[PDB]
């Protein structure tokens, strides 16, 4: 079976490491320890073929490391994750997508917007304008809540979905 490394980035509290856990496990997590960066394996069908996937949730400190790099630049598809109501997590993304770009030679790299805590009543962030910053990057965008677990297959296995469209290229 094919083997993929996923890397899910995103602000603090936008909820990667629940996102994650979800995914693995089968339940949310309210108070994720900040400062735990690990993988997480799955063995996943996705339209009808078996992929291995090897999951990095990021954490660490708001700062450049050459380590860090070298750890991104082997990773084949980002989850780009913000939350509804926090802007300056969506604003962010725009720097997560220059990171990865800048760590991997600016390759065309298979990502998706994913919009989390969707489950909120307290948006902040408009539909609209997460579609419209999708369609200017030319990746998907996917709402997710990791309390409900709405989303949270169809975002990973949708960056799946576009790893697999890359590497046919
Ligand atoms: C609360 C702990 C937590 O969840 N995080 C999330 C990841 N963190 C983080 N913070 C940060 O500022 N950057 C960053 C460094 C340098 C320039 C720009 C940024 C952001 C605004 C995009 C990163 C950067 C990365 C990263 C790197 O370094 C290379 C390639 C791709 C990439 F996403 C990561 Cl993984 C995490 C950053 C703070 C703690
Ligand atoms: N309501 C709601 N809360 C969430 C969701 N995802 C994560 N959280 C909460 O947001 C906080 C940060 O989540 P965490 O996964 O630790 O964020 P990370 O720093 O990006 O890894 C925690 O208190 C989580 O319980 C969600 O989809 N809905
Ligand atoms: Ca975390
Ligand atoms: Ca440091």
């Amino acid at each position: 079976m094919t083997e993929y490394k996923l890397v899910v980035v995103g602000a603090c509290g936008v909820g990667k490491s629940a996102l994650t856990i979800q995914l693995i496990q089968n339940h949310f997590v309210d108070e994720y320890d900040p400062t735990i960066e690990d993988s997480y394996r799955k063995q996943v069908v996705i339209d009808g073929e078996t992929s291995l996937l090897d999951i990095l949730d990021t954490a660490g400190q708001e700062e450049y490391s050459a380590m860090r790099d070298q750890y991104m630049r082997t990773g084949e598809g980002f989850l780009l994750v913000f939350a509804i109501n926090n802007t300056k997590s969506f604003e962010d993304i725009h720097h997560y997508r220059e990171q990865i770009k800048r760590v991997k030679d600016s390759e065309d790299v298979p990502m998706v917007l994913v919009g989390n805590k969707s489950d909120l009543p307290s948006r902040t962030v408009d539909t609209k304008q997460a579609q419209d910053l999708a369609r200017s990057y030319g990746i998907p965008f996917i709402e997710t809540s990791a309390k409900t677990r709405q989303g949270v297959d169809d975002a990973f296995y949708t960056l799946v979905r576009e790893i697999r469209k890359h590497k046919e290229k």
